[PDB]
């Protein structure tokens, strides 16, 4: 299989829960193991901007998402915000790629500064120290210079800053086509197969 | 009237022509005067990703857009890429706000470095030196550190970096609702009235 | 009216609650709408260093302050520390000026880094990204280089760093005259009329 | 009226007294109130490079300039170099815009470093801390890296660096036409009406 | 005795002469030797904002202050602004701590840049090169980025930036209680005993 | 002969063609060899702001300028914008000094960044790498921080930033006297004799 | 003749007047023209640390030094601290090399920041902008980081920082031999012949 | 006793061996314990520029210096350049102050970069990490920007950069008086009593 076997998928409190849920579903379809984390503010976002009724507590959540995505048993793990027992808290864990989708400006700040307030922030601190893939998907506008400085510091280290800024080059017709464009770019960054967005110019031999 | 009387609207070669066209229409409806500029690459984008058949030459373009938006006569000016006779080339021009929507990574580079290759880039060079409003709407993903450094330099000067990264908090149902979200944010940045996106929490008195 | 119609007034845990309360009263007298936020540590400060018995919960607080200042109904809103439903959480809100008076070194840190831990910090993150007025009133001594770096970053962006450092040039006779000096400077920064501190030299024509 | 009601006009010891005198006259014609300051070295410049015999002491100066410009009584104030009683010494003064025209390299240095040696330098220190308009008009060549660093620091804060570098695009025929070009640019920066330099391209609708 | 035997106390032209005079009195009561310097602008401040009629010339000043504080003979020295014969001009002097209370923004600038215009500025230049204690007590608001950069540079070297920003945690009832709070903090920084401000929490054993 | 035997004189699209033409004439009178380059935008400037009808193509241009200045045969070479065969394209060329007079903000940008878009920009890239004299004569106002950063980078390398900012100390009576002042400063920078501007103070022995 | 024909020699208030006087004598013996400037504090140094009774006023000074060095008539000019009529005030002056020997930390500060307080500081500002030789001879110990930063900025521009730090490699036997070592190094920096310090290793062919 | 009980005195290959030998003698007279290190190049300097015939090997050296200074038995230790067994190699050693007198530009480089090539360089690396006093006495002229950057980095950390730049304010009559001035400044930096240089102004009470 190309790309990582295990992804840590963290959802934080930016207005684009759609992207995290779509990504989780694609990752499940590509038979990857997902370690799923969600912040308190992301729960509010999902409750108010989606028609997904996500249970509050990690075990009920894990059962709900497993059902929602058609996952295999144990394919989606769910860890709470202070569960230091969980793999992402230590670099001695098995190698994961980590994606924060969507990434609030507060989580972006914490990763840039090393705050490690909760398991999402510590998981990203660990990704960085271990040189493991770390992809952040901010959704904010405008971006202030505070935001941009935090993104630049992290980009210069090797994190991938992938804004929820979908393109219009594959004839999008729906909200879902725009969500899929961003998800397709994430999966391309991770090295995981996807067929939602064609390979640009793959047919073009000359001119 | 609140906000600027004249907007310089430049469209460059990023994959989000939809946003520039929607903005142009809203600006026309709010009875503003638009000085409209478009790059060669933006013409290709519009030809391949929209169903707008925009004429090539400035006078035919001006007539086409005037018809497309229901504008008044002389309300939309069109200037070509080397028309140094046009108002945006000099700071002795009447005060405009400038928006580059969408803003390619190449145009973002040129504005950050002061390249002044064409009238769009010189117009933004002039906005900056005159302390006039300058809003850039990039659409790219990932953003590299090259992109982020150019955005940060310009943000620190006072330009507004407003990524085409629409939010999901007003129940979007279509591609057009996502385009309108970004346009609404642009108009809010400019200080121009809009009714596509409500004022968050305007009704909420306590809790 | 000169100056802003709505002020977001945040009180945080520095030893100068007197200044926030006096400002709130002046803003009420100038018929402005105040969106009032207070941190947990600021509640402790007010309980221990003032003779104001402020209720804990936002609705009781709102009623208490309305009475304390002689405000009109709905003139003072109160929002809790995780009330993301409130206007200051989103840049799509109506335009406010924001003042953090007093501004603890922890809140100053969070604004400088973009931490967005609570509604005060996110409100200031939003002020910055929207280019809306942001005034911070620190009260600490010494200022360490950590403090000074955070103040400088924010000043360079455009925030106003206004230390609770009153002057002695208008013959102060009481603690209240010193509190009013600082409040008068805040209101001058905001562009709001005040008659506590004369205009220096307004009578002086020559020498 | 558009633009500021009161301008602090400081003249310092660069070789372009012509520009300060012309500006003072235009400001008087536009019915603004001018708080006029001049350095010791600027007095030497004016005595040696102009045919204006300016009296030395502030009251005689004030009478002379009032006559020279046809000003109204009290329209031009004159303050000496250590007159800390004067409005520009304190940010509690009424809001002025400040222009240093011409701005010597020594005054540029002092403003950049915060030296506050005299009332001109303190007035600019106050403009900066209050976020009031500050325009510097250097006249030097070459500009060394010392000069350029001081200009850049101040530009990045928000001061306007407007070199006495007139353009040739409005058919200048005399020394006075070149002086007026620079003055027209200053007044445009301040937002004050002027009819010496047309609005570039105002007639041009297309091409 | 704890703390330094000799303090160089410089008063400069910020609006807080009260703090310098109170400090001088406390230092006298703690039987320290004070080398007292005052700027021209500080003399104006003291004449206009206090009821202390300080003589102009150093010997008459020295006699006046000796009387004002109840000092012993030779306990207070006074040196003029160009008295390079005085101890603070050379690092070969006996070890002093230096406090600039209050510290104008101009003196802060000069110390940060090394200007050495007068004996106060050279005395602080010498403190720094000798690694002797240097405490600056600014009183200004807002602080601009010029001010903040100068404070940060000096803080990073090891100077103590102690703003005249008194706290409200010891139940202040008068102007004098606020002045004493700042003075108490200065003396704590210097390591000199004081009983105006208790040791916070000294009684608190647990919770 | 003092100063360089060959000057590369590049004219770019800033509003001060007068200075480049006057310099070219003085260089011809001092029997130097000039390698003359002009940009497309500079041709527009010269056509609209002067009464010089300069032919478009390099050979006709060369004949025209030779006649205009009274030059000797082969004394003025003209090279087109993509003529990489010309000496300034390679550092293996004979040693020239280079002057860009006037220097647009776009050419200033390109030299600062190393863009090498055309022969002028590559010629300056080569001057820098070879440590050959490079003088830039910008004419713009205001100078933005973009402009100032590009000027500072180049000044710090060793380029001379000489703004078209003439002085008034030699009693100028006409537009030509102001043009000559700037040209005289250029020639002084190059080390080439000139008698338009006296040596300041050459007669003054004491006081 | 090798090296410059005219030297501007400025003496400022550091404890090494011996070096400036010795240099002045050597420059006179090498038949150079010296434009001699001295600060107020340097006069105090020379009065207290040497047996040279230097007259106060420029004309009497000029006569005294001419006699002291055996100079030719007009070979030494003397200019006062505000004599802007003198050649060093303008870059349009004839080309000089400038040496500040000794260079106080205050003069070093002023040159680094561009303060231009007096003719010495402006003369060095002009040397820098004209790319003329500028040699500073500090005498201080320790050097603080303020001193070192100012020296580094100026060194990076191209000034020569030549500390009064004589070496012991030519068998010094007296105070004068140490003074001559430093003077010999200055003259070597300037390119002026000297026979006080041999050329190291000039005889050594191998090993 | 005031000041440190043990000094690590390192001599490196700059031309001022006189200062290290004089310091060693003064330290011996003040009954301190000296851990003495010398580089290979410093041995050459001492052999060629002094009349001290220092033995090559550490034990013979130790006996020679003990005799030369009249030291007590065990008062001077000598350690070779690779003697990692010696106290200065480890921060677990007893607390020393370290002086590198004279400090070559190569040793200054190594300390600034952390090279730790030999025991002198490691000893200074250890002083820094332990926050123990570190004084460097360079003797070079000019100082290049390489030298100045290394000095500034180390000064900013807390090392004392004390150039062998003696002053002339105590009437020096011989080479030895200049050597003693520098040594006196070193001892003052260390806090060790000395009577070679009086306390400046200690007698001066007023003026
Ligand atoms: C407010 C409105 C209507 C839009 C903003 N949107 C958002 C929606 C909702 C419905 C909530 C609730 C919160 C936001 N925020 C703010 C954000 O969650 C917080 O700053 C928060 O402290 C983040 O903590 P975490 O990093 O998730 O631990 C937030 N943050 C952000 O970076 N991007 C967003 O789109 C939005
Ligand atoms: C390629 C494809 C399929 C997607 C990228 N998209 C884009 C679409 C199309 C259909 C074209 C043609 C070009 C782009 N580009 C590249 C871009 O236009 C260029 O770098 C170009 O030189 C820009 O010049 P201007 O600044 O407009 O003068 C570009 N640039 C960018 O910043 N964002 C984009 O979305 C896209
Ligand atoms: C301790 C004493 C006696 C004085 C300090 N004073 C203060 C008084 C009291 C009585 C309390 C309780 C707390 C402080 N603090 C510390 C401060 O509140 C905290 O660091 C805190 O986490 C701030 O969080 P917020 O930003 O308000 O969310 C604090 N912070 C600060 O910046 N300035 C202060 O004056 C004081
Ligand atoms: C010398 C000659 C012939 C030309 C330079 N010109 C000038 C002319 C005259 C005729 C005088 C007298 C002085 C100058 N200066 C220098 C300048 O005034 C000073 O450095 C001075 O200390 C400035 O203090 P201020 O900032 O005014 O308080 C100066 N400074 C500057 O920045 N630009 C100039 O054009 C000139
Ligand atoms: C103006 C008014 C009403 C308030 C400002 N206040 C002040 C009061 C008075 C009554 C005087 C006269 C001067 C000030 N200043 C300005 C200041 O003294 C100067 O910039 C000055 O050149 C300082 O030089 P020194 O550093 O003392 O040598 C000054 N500077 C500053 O840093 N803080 C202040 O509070 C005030
Ligand atoms: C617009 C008007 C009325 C005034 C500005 N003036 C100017 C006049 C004219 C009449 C033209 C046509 C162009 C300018 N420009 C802009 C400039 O030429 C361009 O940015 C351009 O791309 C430069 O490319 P080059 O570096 O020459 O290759 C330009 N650029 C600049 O740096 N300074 C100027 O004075 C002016
Ligand atoms: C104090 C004593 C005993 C030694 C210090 N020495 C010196 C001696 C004398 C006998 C005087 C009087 C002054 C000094 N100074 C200080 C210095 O002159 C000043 O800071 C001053 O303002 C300099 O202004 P200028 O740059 O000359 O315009 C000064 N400055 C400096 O950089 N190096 C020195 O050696 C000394
Ligand atoms: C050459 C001559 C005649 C004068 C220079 N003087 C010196 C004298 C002698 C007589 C010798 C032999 C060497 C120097 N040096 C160079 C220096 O010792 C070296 O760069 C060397 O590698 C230093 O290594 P260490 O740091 O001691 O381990 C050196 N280095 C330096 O920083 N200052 C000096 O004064 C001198
Ligand atoms: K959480
Ligand atoms: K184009
Ligand atoms: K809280
Ligand atoms: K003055
Ligand atoms: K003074
Ligand atoms: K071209
Ligand atoms: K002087
Ligand atoms: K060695």
């Amino acid at each position: 299989m190309s790309g990582p076997e295990r992804i840590t998928l963290a959802m934080t409190g930016a207005s684009g829960a759609q992207y995290g849920l779509r990504l989780l579903d694609c990752l499940v379809q590509e038979e990857r193991e997902v370690h799923f984390l969600i912040s308190k503010a992301a729960q509010l976002v999902m409750a108010t901007q989606t028609d997904v009724a996500l249970p509050a507590k990690p075990q009920a959540m894990q059962a709900f998402l497993t059902e929602y995505c058609g996952a295999a048993a144990g394919q989606i793990r769910v860890f709470g915000q202070n569960d230091w027992m969980a793999p992402p808290a230590s670099g001695s864990s098995a190698p994961n790629a980590m994606v924060i989708c969507p990434c609030s400006t507060g989580t972006l700040s914490a990763v840039a500064t090393g705050a490690c307030n909760n398991l999402i922030e510590r998981a990203a601190d660990v990704a960085l120290k271990e040189r493991r893939p770390l992809v952040l998907v901010p959704r904010e506008a405008p971006f202030s210079s505070i935001h941009l400085e935090n993104m630049l510091k992290l980009s210069n280290l090797g994190a991938v800053i992938l804004p929820a800024a979908p393109g219009f080059y594959h004839q999008p017709q729906s909200v879902e086509d725009l969500v899929d464009f961003v998800v397709a770019r994430i999966l391309n960054t991770l090295g995981i197969p996807q067929d939602m967005l064609p390979r640009w110019g793959e047919q073009h031999l000359v001119s």
